[PDB]
């Protein structure tokens, strides 16, 4: 598809067994979700933004799927006020910044 | 151009006559840049993100360019950790996602 941007690139994905919304961001290294249960084992991290940093736990080698693509990498939980897809994750899909 | 994500999407934007690197954010609403002088007035703004919210200083009708593509616009300056090109400005330059 293509998505413009008059206002927030918004896309539903699966995670966890959940569908949550969430925003395809090109400024994200990683991708960072509201606090939820995911398998497996996870490690502290500190993710610096527009305010400063926040804790959050990393999980590895996490399947979702975002319109129709499904896609394994790292997923980042923790206090964010955003769901937000980082690049990690739209390189799978194969999104790309087109101008 | 086209634009993949394996690495940050960082572009020379050129504003005041200087060049400068800056983030291309599909994440932002706004386009906000570090401590700088831009001519007029200003006006106040929050801007919140991951780990919070900055106060910012609020310049309309600025002449910048991004990627050689010229665009005038909103700037925000104030205590961002990166120079961020926001949607305010991807728009401008007819940027989309595409995948
Ligand atoms: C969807 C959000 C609200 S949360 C993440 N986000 C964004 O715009 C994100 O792309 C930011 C961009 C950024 C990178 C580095 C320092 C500072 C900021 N990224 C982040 O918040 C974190 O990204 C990571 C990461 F997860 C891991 C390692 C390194 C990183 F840079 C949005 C936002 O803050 N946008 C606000 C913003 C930003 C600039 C100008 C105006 C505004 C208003 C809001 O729209």
């Amino acid at each position: 598809p293509q998505i413009t941007l008059w206002k927030r690139p918004l896309v539903t994905i699966k995670i966890g067994g959940q569908l949550k919304e969430a925003l395809l961001d090109t400024g994200a290294d990683d991708t960072v979700i509201e606090e939820m249960s995911l398998p497996g084992r996870w490690k502290p991290k500190m993710i610096g933004g527009i305010g400063g940093f926040i804790k959050v736990r990393q999980y590895d080698q996490i399947i979702i799927e975002i319109c129709g693509h499904k896609a394994i990498g790292t997923v980042l939980v923790g206090p964010t006020p955003v769901n937000i897809i980082g690049r990690n994750l739209l390189t799978q899909i194969g999104c790309t910044l087109n101008f």
